[PDB]
């Protein structure tokens, strides 16, 4: 009820297609939410066996509670949701445009450790051109949620479908996931990239393989 | 019955496509096999005319025999075979998942030396995702062996179709054998790549080509 | 007791020291305690407002236990301490054995967060030379755990000189930290590097510059 | 009594400094110890549980017999030593020659798996300059046998210094490790450095830092 | 007569193509040649006007002699084949298997110095699948003559679909020739690349192109 | 005696030091020495088994007469020497001037195979300024004889310092031997490098490190 | 009458085409007579030619123009051609690449640096490589537009060869772009000209087009 | 009389170190008489001047000698100063690295390609960088000798800044070495010029050495 009304039209397509973060609606406030999660973080500091009285460690389950409700998982809050700007398409581009190399930071959801990428996306305009910036944010405001590659891809690209008004987008996500490289098989060198198409992009094979050819360069 | 599900499934799998690395039935324990291994690679040194009393060789072959049956050679016992876990395709993915630049060290089985090398692979879920990280085990399972660099690629491909419910898979591997490296002709330059496809993969020239160009 | 003799003799050292990482005694054992954080996990992403119903997330407060007690920080216990080996000096080197790039991977102390770095870390041989690996494994076993990069590099710097039996050890590691890059200024470029100088490393000034101009 | 004059300088100034590789003196012929060699590794395969009828292993005892005696640890045998050629030194250098980015496999002594490195040497000619190729085939000689880096870069300085006749020798190795990189820790990326330094190397800080700050530059 | 069978099937297959290197037969043995050999290049040296008591000088023709007889030009004598060695399909690969970056060293035939490149190959094993190593003792054999480089790159390629009984091979070569840049016209930057396309990888143009394509990261 | 000055002086100067390449006075006109060479390449290729009545060989021993008598060894002809301009040092550097990455080809004396590398020379000017292709010129005169490095650097380094009137020069040279890498030994990745230093390049410690800090 | 019968070849083959660039005196006169002019340039730049540096400069230029940097506005400096038959029947694309070119700038007199890529697949007959590189600073070695140098460069191979199966593409900076006027310090400029298959065949024009980029 | 303050404190102290490039008529005749001048070389040169690519060549080189690439002989095109004052006081080095440099060869008048870098220790004074950039540049719009040059922008630094304490470094490709003569495709020349501290002072030399090769 709060939320621009950008952001509900997200929400709902998002869970129209099923493809919504799964979540539950908060019956506490969020300063309430990050006390007891601080609470919980100072139990399991204690389970490690860790001295919370050293002075560099006494105030790590407030910073983590306070990181995880406003900072890594921001984007579970729709109030969050960035500002859209839009301008007509005046000067009528019928060719793609692609923002490349975007900085993306997430969290795996399984074990809840950072994800580093970059995002490539590109759409063909046809009513309405968005402001750049907004595009970074958008793919920023789904990274910041505990996540699946493959689902944060999806996420992305319904997203700027549904604000842009057309099909033809495309979102690539290359990424280095630190549960396969600081954990369990500890692949210090492999990354995975995920590609999730629309419109056009999936369907015609030269917009396709123009943007698919585009990704291969960088990542 | 000692194996787990996916195990035995894969296991299965190569047995009926003749994939399978050549082995016989176990009649030794595994610290059993490691002791006389041990044992034999004592007098191999003997026969190098190697001084087996100097303390940075004295212990050696029980290095060696550790080595081959719990390490390098590790996925010759499907005991060892990854945990599987794969989550519902509810996101409805239908484009190829790429993991790359997977890191992959194997053993030639001609001459015993180290295989280096880099493993890509793809796959269209179908109602299955699999977790990422249990594509780099799958790759250094089949690597865990001696093997022929062909032969690797086609059985990582056919596990990852047995796993995943579907033919659509994708594997690419290059790397650098020492058996061609460090003795012989010894060409410190050159690489091999290998390729297996499946599915669309072979088939579809625009996913064949979107694989194979993203290798690249 | 339980611990090696070489793993006592570390957290001994690093105890006199004042470096040992902030510890209170054990009173539970690894498997209850792993069960409480997974009871503990689950109420935080109940508070996050998670649906634990998802098959993909239902289990992650057990994996994430799982990963701190048995993984990530598993340098919290020395009973995971590597095996040590030395061979004697008997080739009589007398000049820095330099192992770079060393793979590390850590966690801040202060928000939990991935570090991903790289060290390097040179000695000059006394009466002993260690096994190459085990300066690998030494850098990692201080690395698991949660972290301040200056602590990390004295300690990995001091256990290395207890293990020598030399002063003669230098430590440098680079790193980036997922809490300045991940949130917070979130600065995408910057990396951190300390460094730790024992015996001629920080005293003689060209053993210094060898090893600090080796690191650039 | 079949070794080289040059052959035998080295063998025993090796001895003499305690830096030989250890060794015994055979009373089985190579061609018998290949047999006797691959009649232990047929056995291995076997408690290694392989099939030894399938075309692609049968000959892999065999293969593997004759790489260790006349392939790997070539290098335990002096007369494969390289025929060493000299010219007088009547340009009269003074000034290091640097052979830098010698190719160097070898075998780590405790493991028996692949070093792969790169080797520097230089020297300050004194009466003689030696033929180029010959360093490379030093380097490699000594490379050939069970290795630890730190004694294979004694080996080979001690080994220049006495075919040199000069002191002003110095010898740098950089080398991956696969007893590091693909068993045990399974470090992908880290690599080993020594160095071993006589004359005015070891002891002149512009001949030894000028030495140093070249090697720094490629490894 | 005193060839392999494969060398043997491999030289008539050439000589039935109209490919093999413009050869004599021998009335002399390889012995006397080089001392012939070594005979004329001394008088070249003379007629240079170069100073043969010279310590540095002095064993230069009979070095060349040895060179040109039993290295550079060993591939003129097919005694000098690589052993074959083929293991059963089994594995059933049907896709290309591609061995790149193979040091190739040559001379050509102009002028009589230096070549230097790199060879890919590629073939699509049918019955068999041969020896890595092979492949690069292959390239090696065809270098080691004079050779003009479009020649060179059509024998392997030849030669490998003769061993392999297949049609499906692909050969490039690209090269430095000193003969371009070290006299004459003199270019410091300029390199050569050569194509051989057999079966498959010269009619079908997926094979085709996914050959060529991988090659281009060559240089 | 039909030499210019500069070729004379160079000429002495490295007659005097014991440094010129080891020749001896002709007795035949070039255009002779070119016929009766390749009358000895003709046989030499004879003794090859090559078969002569191939178009693209035909020519083959005339081409390598022609090549070494007026192209890869012009270097020997003194009559081959470039023509040296020098201006005043009016503007009074005094700090050296450096040319870097000069294009060197040249020949193995032992092998007589292709040498390929890069020069680098730096001099600081006394009273004459020299002409900068003139430093390229005197560096391919040099390389194109049979040579050794260590001599030819020492060559250069001398002709330099005869023709610019001071001792201040400094020579180095990089270069991959094909007797190294296409024969022998066949290492594909080895380099040499050789330096000559004179005046304060040799001694000054200061111009000394400048010149070789800036080679690398 | 005094050129080889190749130079000839080639130099009607450019003027049927129309594709020439666009002779009285012998070429040590008109040295001497550029040289004089050079001199009053300088003179008309302010530069005191009695300086030791400048005072040869009119005639190093006069010697570079005729004999060297234009050099190939003669024909009888053009190169030796010589071919073998393609016994090896050789039926695919033989390719030289990064050529080194160098050029003038013919609206500014201004240098031009380059590279070439040149691909042909023979017919009856295999040219020697280095003929290849030859060719192309002949035609470079005159004042020039890029897009006539690679044009001309193309029909002389497609003459020489026997065939229209050849392609050219030049890359290069001119240094009437870099150092004058706009003064832009990154640019470059790539010409293309394909011939026979090269410009008709798809497989064997991506082949080409794409090597070049790669 | 005509100049800035600036400009002229500048050329007197080059004229008075015997450091300047070695006046009658006004800029715009100068061009009329070179573009006549070059004129006649064309023809020279057997190039037909009637071709509409060719046919405005000469006057494109009057105007490029006078007005662009020789400008810098006329310090009426001397660049503006702007210093704010050491309020900050700054005593370490400021360095401007990689500064885009075009000459030419006063040998040969071919293209010269380069990069400046210039560090100074300011005293009293802060100058705006990009005035750093444009002095290179006004020095370098003259035919030149790479060691000249050097010295001549280490000088009108020093003299502009009040301080003796400036270096410059400049590395260059001449074209009177790669496209001509010897045709070095591959070399580049260094000078350095150094002033107070950074030839005295052994850590503010290695300072600034070490920086320019890294
Ligand atoms: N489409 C397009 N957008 C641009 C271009 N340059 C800037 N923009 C965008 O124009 C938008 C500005 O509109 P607003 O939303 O009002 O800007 P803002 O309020 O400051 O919001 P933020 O930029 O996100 O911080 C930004 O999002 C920019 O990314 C451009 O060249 N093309
Ligand atoms: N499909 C997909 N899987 C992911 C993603 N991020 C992490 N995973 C994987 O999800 C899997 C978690 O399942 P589990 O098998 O229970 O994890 P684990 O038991 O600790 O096993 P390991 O990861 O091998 O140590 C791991 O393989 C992760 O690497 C992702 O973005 N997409
Ligand atoms: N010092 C020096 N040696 C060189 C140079 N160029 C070639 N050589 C060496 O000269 C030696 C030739 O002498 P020999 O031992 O008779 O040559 P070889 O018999 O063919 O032996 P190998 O070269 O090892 O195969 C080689 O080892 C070359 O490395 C050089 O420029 N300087
Ligand atoms: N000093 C030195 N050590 C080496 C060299 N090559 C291998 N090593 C090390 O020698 C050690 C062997 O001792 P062990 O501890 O018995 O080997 P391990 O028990 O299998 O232990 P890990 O190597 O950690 O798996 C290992 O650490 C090797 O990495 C070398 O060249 N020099
Ligand atoms: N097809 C294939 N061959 C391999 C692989 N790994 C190693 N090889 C080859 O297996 C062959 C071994 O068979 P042999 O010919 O009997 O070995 P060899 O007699 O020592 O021959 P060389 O290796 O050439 O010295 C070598 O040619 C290797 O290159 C692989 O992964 N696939
Ligand atoms: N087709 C082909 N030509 C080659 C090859 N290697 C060298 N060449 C060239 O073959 C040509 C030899 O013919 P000639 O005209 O007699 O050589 P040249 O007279 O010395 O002329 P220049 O090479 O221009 O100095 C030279 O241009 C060589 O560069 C090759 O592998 N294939
Ligand atoms: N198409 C083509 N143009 C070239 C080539 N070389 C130089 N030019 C251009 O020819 C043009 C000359 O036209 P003008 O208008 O007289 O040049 P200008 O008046 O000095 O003005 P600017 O060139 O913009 O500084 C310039 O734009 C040059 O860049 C070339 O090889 N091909
Ligand atoms: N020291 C110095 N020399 C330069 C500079 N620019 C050009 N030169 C050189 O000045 C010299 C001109 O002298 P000349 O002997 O008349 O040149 P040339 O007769 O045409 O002979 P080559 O230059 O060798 O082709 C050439 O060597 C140029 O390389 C410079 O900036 N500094
Ligand atoms: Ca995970
Ligand atoms: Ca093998
Ligand atoms: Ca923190
Ligand atoms: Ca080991
Ligand atoms: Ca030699």
């Amino acid at each position: 009820s709060s939320l621009s009304k950008e952001a509900e039209l997200v929400h709902q397509a998002l869970l129209a297609r099923g493809l919504e973060t799964p979540l539950r609606k908060p019956e506490l406030d969020a300063e309430t939410r990050k006390t007891r999660i601080q609470a919980h973080m100072t139990e399991v500091m204690h389970l490690l066996n860790l001295d919370l009285t050293d002075d560099s460690l006494a105030d790590t389950p407030r910073r983590i509670a306070k990181m995880y409700v406003d900072e890594i998982f921001s984007g579970l809050d729709y109030e969050n949701f960035p500002k859209i700007t839009l301008i007509q398409n005046k000067m009528k581009v019928d060719e793609m445009v692609t923002v490349r190399d975007i900085t993306l930071t997430s969290t795996c959801e399984h074990h809840f450790v950072t994800i580093d990428g970059k995002a490539t996306v590109a759409y063909i305009p046809k009513d309405s051109v968005i402001g750049l910036s907004k595009i970074n944010r958008i793919v920023q405001f789904f990274a910041q949620r505990p996540q699946v590659q493959e689902r944060l891809t999806q996420q992305i690209l319904l997203a700027l479908q549904t604000l842009l008004g057309t099909n033809n987008v495309a979102v690539s996500i290359d990424a280095v996931h630190y549960c396969v490289k600081a954990r369990g098989i500890r692949d210090a060198t492999s990354a995975t990239t995920t590609t999730s198409l629309g419109g056009l992009f999936k369907s015609s094979q030269n917009t396709r393989q123009e943007f698919l050819r585009a990704v291969r360069h960088h990542g």
